[PDB]
């Protein structure tokens, strides 16, 4: 399929986030590159307007699921390669247990060759010192599945997941997503059957960065269908 060839090498991605979290304001530039091939990702992400007002784990999912590896057997399942170059709207709301909750539109296409995931985010009824405000989450990331099923109306898909944060305290911080992505363009996209995506994130430093900053290597594999 054309949309599918577009991501069978390394392609460029950048991020571009604005953000207003009770009223604290802030843009993350990312910069990195894609190789759906083994499902891997490599970015680096900067706050451009100085110190980012919640922890970087918090943005991980917000921060291109099209270039997850999908298995052979399961290409016809592939909505979000299927929708490229004109690329998709993805939107979810993520609620932090006990907190508030973030409520993100992203649009994710190609501008030239390069993927890009431009964001807009408005988090509302954040505790000032809670784990989000207070900055009490580790820096480290868990292993989640994406649950994804079809949602025929919007010719797109839905999520439903949950992203376990560490808390300091050795707790955890629960973040339940729920997501909707709807095309951008004209051509065919593919409606799945029920399956998920099976993700692993690794957070890292910069030793010569001095800007706030985060490094993440990400490997994301589709899977729960046989056939």
């Amino acid at each position: 399929s054309k949309g599918e060839e577009l991501f069978t090498g390394v392609v460029p991605i950048l991020v571009e986030l604005d953000g207003d979290v009770n009223g604290h304001k802030f843009s993350v530039s990312g910069e990195g590159e894609g190789d759906a091939t083994y499902g891997k990702l490599t970015l680096k992400f900067i706050c451009t307007t100085g110190k980012l007002p919640v922890p970087w784990p918090t943005l991980v999912t917000t921060f291109v699921q099209c270039f997850s590896r999908y298995p052979d057997h399961m290409k016809r399942h592939d909505f979000f390669k299927s929708a490229m170059p004109e690329g998709y709207v993805q939107e979810r709301t993520i609620s932090f247990k006990d907190d508030g909750n973030y409520k993100t539109r992203a649009e994710v296409k190609f501008e030239g060759d390069t993927l890009v995931n431009r964001i807009e985010l408005k988090g509302i009824d954040f505790k000032e010192d809670g784990n989000i405000l207070g900055h009490k989450l580790e820096y480290n990331y868990n292993s989640h599945n994406v649950y994804i099923t079809a949602d025929k109306q919007k010719n797109g898909i839905k999520a439903n997941f949950k992203i376990r944060h560490n808390i300091e305290d050795g707790s955890v911080q629960l973040a339940d997503h729920y997501q909707q992505n709807t095309p951008i363009g004209d051509g065919p996209v593919l409606l799945p059957d029920n399956h998920y995506l099976s993700t692993q994130s690794a957070l890292s430093k910069d030793p010569n960065e001095k800007r706030d900053h985060m490094v993440l290597l990400e490997f994301v594999t589709a899977a729960g269908i046989t056939h």
